[PDB]
């Protein structure tokens, strides 16, 4: 059996110095999606060791293998939706542990729950949104749509069953009140990525970033966490243009993907999920300006050294008006033939 053979390895060969992944792993300017994704799950133990949460929480290092694959198989494959991002944002959460001293703002407990929930929060997409399981009266609607946030419901049910699994609860020798502290971070913080919970604080994290973080303030800590986690979750938006162009391309492939499901139900498909109507550039110029920016100047004004974050996202935006005009075809097609236009 395949996760048997990997659980062996991983458990017994030694988690590997996190140096020895690439000499830049701790940078800003390192993109996760480069690294091999058989090589994943060795980077996300040693990415915990490095932040001392092994030791610090005297993590079982069979529990911890176990949990870690698991987590990895709890992802489906979509373009976007896959354990590719959900690596992806777990590497940035370490990224800001390394550059951003979050031991200044938040509890141990608090970063930890953070990358954990960072590896989970994604658990068992399906690559579509709240709005179609509503629609499609789907069994996680017949769950949770009277809570709303039904997708971040499931990921969160997802992550506490993998904990249930036996042999993978990394958390059962904690003391009742961290072990209820903790699911309860996990709770928030999986809830957080839903991006209509994101909107509805977004005033909050402003006022926070104005008056000041508080470490003396329960609430600027939970506020802290949700921005973090989002800053997190639209982390490809801080690499270079050659990342933000790629997830456009994972991200719309998985948006007309459900738009056509919902075209052969009878219903009309949000804009940017119809794939005859959505003009890509114009919508992730949106996506930017309305959503990914604001976040990450939010970030810097609380973190100072997150300024080359927000940078990185205004320039790949700017790069998107750069490069519109390439969507407009201008002489014959590659083929030289008009065909298209019947
Ligand atoms: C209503 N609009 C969107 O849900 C929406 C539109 C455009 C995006 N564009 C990008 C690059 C992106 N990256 N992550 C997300 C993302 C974040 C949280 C949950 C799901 C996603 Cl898909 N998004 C986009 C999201
Ligand atoms: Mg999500
Ligand atoms: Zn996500």
């Amino acid at each position: 059996s395949a996760m048997d053979d990997e659980y062996t390895k991983l458990l017994h060969d030694g988690i590997q110095p996190v140096a020895a992944i690439d000499s830049n792993f701790a940078s800003f300017t390192y993109t996760p999606r480069s690294l091999p994704e058989d090589d994943t799950s060795m980077a996300i133990l040693s990415m915990l060791q490095d932040m001392n949460f092994i030791n610090n929480y005297k993590i079982d290092c069979p529990t911890l293998a176990r949990f870690c694959l698991m987590v990895k198989k709890g992802y489906r494959d979509p373009p976007y939706h896959n354990w590719m991002h959900a690596f992806s944002v777990s590497h940035f959460c370490y990224l800001l542990y390394k550059n951003l001293e979050l031991t200044n703002y938040l509890e141990d407990i608090e970063i930890f729950a953070l990358f954990i929930s960072c590896m989970c929060h994604d658990l068992d997409h399906r690559g579509t949104n709240n709005s179609f399981q509503v629609a499609s009266k789907s069994v996680l609607a017949a769950l949770y749509s009277s809570e709303g946030s039904v997708m971040e419901r499931h990921h969160f049910a997802q992550a506490i069953a993998i904990l249930n699994t036996h042999g993978c609860n990394i958390f059962d020798h904690f003391s009742r009140k961290d072990y209820q502290r903790m699911l309860d971070l996990m709770r928030d913080i999986i809830l957080a990525t839903d991006l209509a919970h994101h909107l509805r604080i977004f005033k909050d994290l402003q006022k926070m970033a104005e008056v000041g973080y508080d470490r003396n303030n329960k609430q600027h800590h939970r506020l802290l966490l949700c921005l973090l986690m989002t800053s997190c979750d639209l982390s490809d938006q801080t690499k270079g243009w050659k990342t933000t162009r790629k997830i456009a391309e994972l991200i719309y492939k998985e948006f007309f993907s459900q738009g056509d499901l919902e075209k052969a139900m009878g219903n009309r498909p949000m804009e940017m999920m119809d794939r005859e109507k959505a003009y890509i550039p114009e919508l992730q110029i949106s996506f930017m300006e309305h959503i990914a920016m604001p976040i990450y100047k939010l970030l810097q004004d609380l973190f100072p050294k997150a300024a080359e974050l927000y940078e990185r996202v205004a320039s790949n935006r700017e790069h998107w008006t750069k490069v519109s005009h390439k969507f407009t075809i201008r002489g014959l097609p590659s083929n030289n033939s008009l065909d298209f236009l019947d």
